[PDB]
């Protein structure tokens, strides 16, 4: 089979903006709908959870597993954006440097909330088992490799890798030909 | 919305023993309930899997995904212990060394698994995408990385990163006195 | 527990099916019809079975593991398990920006890498592994937790690491054991 919300059902969750051909499955966790944007041709899969502020662009596939928290100062993608399954990227962290209490149980003034948004620019892939934290923008055509952990912006068209990524080569830039030979016959 | 139980519903799952201000998804899976007691002021989220021996404190969040299998000799977490999303704490793991068959499938004769409680002390916390493996003492303030993984039990108030983890750095014990301050006013 | 009833099942419709099949209600099955699974199978919770998996017997997928089959197929021969929160995909799409990816692009932009995925038998795969397209996973091997494999693996070693390296003798005993309830199970 297939596990997707039809149009019909799209319209009645309450979304701040919808696109066209959008598939949500059903076995994914939507939470604050009224702060989510979805511009056409979006894909997200079983069990990936969207929190607070999230927008979406056009033509991405987010993959199963994926948490995307996004809080109040929120994360974006752009079009081509595109993210691996059992990614996380979050919004807001705790501190855990042992200078705060931490989590949802505790009351706000006891903590010590790393926040900032997450932007993810044009023809961003980030590889599987992946996890981004606030205040970052994955520059335009970046990859980041699988089960990799990004703590701090990235230069625009480079693979980035490891715990936490290193530079490791140019992206190609032949996506953007593509993507304009692709937008021509639309 | 939320996906949590009223605790009306709580109750008619019947734990060990289950607090107040309690919030478990209902896309949690909880199986063994009278092997697990959970404190006060916990949170459990989506697509989570607790199994079996399982002892929660007070004032801990559990991210999503995160699974606890405690099997017999169960899991056992102090307050103010929390784990982020999409971690493993497993209280028993097979064999990997070719000396014997494994999981689910087999007679426990062919088997050697490797068993032993594991503990996570007051205030410890575990980054997202962690493997805490068996016989595990996770001292009291000790913070784990991200995408670290566990083997010998942990010294208190350090730091520790990597696969397998390494110590880099001492913790902050401020919140020692947070916590005071904390309970103070109540 | 969660698993799906005898009767359950063979609502299903997977291609083939065998006995004392456990599976979750809470893993998902995408396209039954091109699945075929042997006797003695367990799969957790928040699994993901799509396109061509084949699986033997004598195996656990632990909870959330995605196989991804595609057209080409992801097969497991018997006595292999594979842990919690892996990924196995038969196809991927190419990172290099030599081209596009994704269901929401036609075929002609991507450049999709393809290829059977064979888990040999006794193989085990660590927790929150990856494993790629056209990769042999060699007899008896084991791949430990965290790792990431591209290539193919020589029989019977341990393996670890992002991307996997060679680490040691996978030792035999297991087939002998293999022998011995295979055995108990006749007389
Ligand atoms: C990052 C990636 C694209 C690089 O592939 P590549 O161009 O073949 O690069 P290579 O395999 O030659 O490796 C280059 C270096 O990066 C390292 N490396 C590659 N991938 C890595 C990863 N995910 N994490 C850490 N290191 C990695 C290799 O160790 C090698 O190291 P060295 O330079 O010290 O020898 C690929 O390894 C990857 O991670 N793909 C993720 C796939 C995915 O998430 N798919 C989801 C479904 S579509
Ligand atoms: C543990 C952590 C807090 C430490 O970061 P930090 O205090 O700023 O220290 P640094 O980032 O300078 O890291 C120190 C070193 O460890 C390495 N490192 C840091 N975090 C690592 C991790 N998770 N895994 C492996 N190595 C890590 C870095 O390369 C650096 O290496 P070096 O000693 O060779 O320079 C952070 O990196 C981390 O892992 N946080 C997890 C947060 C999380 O899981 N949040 C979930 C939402 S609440
Ligand atoms: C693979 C495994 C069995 C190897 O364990 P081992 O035989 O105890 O080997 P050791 O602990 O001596 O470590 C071997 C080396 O590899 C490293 N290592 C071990 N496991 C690793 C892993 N998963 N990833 C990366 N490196 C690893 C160690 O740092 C050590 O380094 P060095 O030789 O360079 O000093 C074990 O480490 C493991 O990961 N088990 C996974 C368990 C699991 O996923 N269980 C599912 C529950 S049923
Ligand atoms: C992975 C996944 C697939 N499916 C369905 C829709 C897809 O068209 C079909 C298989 O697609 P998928 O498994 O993503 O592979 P492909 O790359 O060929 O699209 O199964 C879901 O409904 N939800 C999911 O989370
Ligand atoms: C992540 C998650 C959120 N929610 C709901 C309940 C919370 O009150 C609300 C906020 O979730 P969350 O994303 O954790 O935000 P915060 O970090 O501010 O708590 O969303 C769930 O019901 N289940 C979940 O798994
Ligand atoms: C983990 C898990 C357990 N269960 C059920 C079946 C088991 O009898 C019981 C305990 O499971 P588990 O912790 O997997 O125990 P074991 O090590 O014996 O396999 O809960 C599920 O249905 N789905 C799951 O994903
Ligand atoms: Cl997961």
């Amino acid at each position: 089979m297939n596990s997707f919300y039809s149009q019909e059902e799209l319209k009645k969750i309450g979304f701040l903006s919808v696109g066209k051909n959008v598939l949500i499955s059903k076995k994914a966790s939507i939470y604050n709908p009224g702060v989510i944007s979805i511009g056409n041709n979006v894909r997200i899969d079983d069990f990936c959870i969207l929190s607070g502020k999230v927008t979406i662009g056009s033509y991405s596939h987010i993959a199963a597993y994926t948490a995307l928290y996004g809080g109040e100062v929120g994360i974006e993608m752009y079009d081509f954006a595109n993210i691996s399954s059992r990614t996380i990227v979050y919004a807001a962290i705790a501190d855990f440097s042992g200078n705060a209490l931490m989590g949802p149980t505790i009351p706000n003034q006891y903590k010590n909330v790393k926040t900032g948004k997450v932007i993810l620019k044009k023809h961003v892939i980030i590889g599987a088992h992946s996890i981004i934290f606030p205040n970052v923008v994955i520059g335009e055509g970046v990859a980041v490799g699988a089960m990799s952990m990004v703590k701090e912006s990235l230069d625009d068209w480079y693979i980035y890798v490891g715990v936490p990524v290193r530079k490791i080569k140019a992206r190609k830039r032949k996506i953007v030909e593509l993507e304009n030979e692709f937008l021509k016959s639309m």
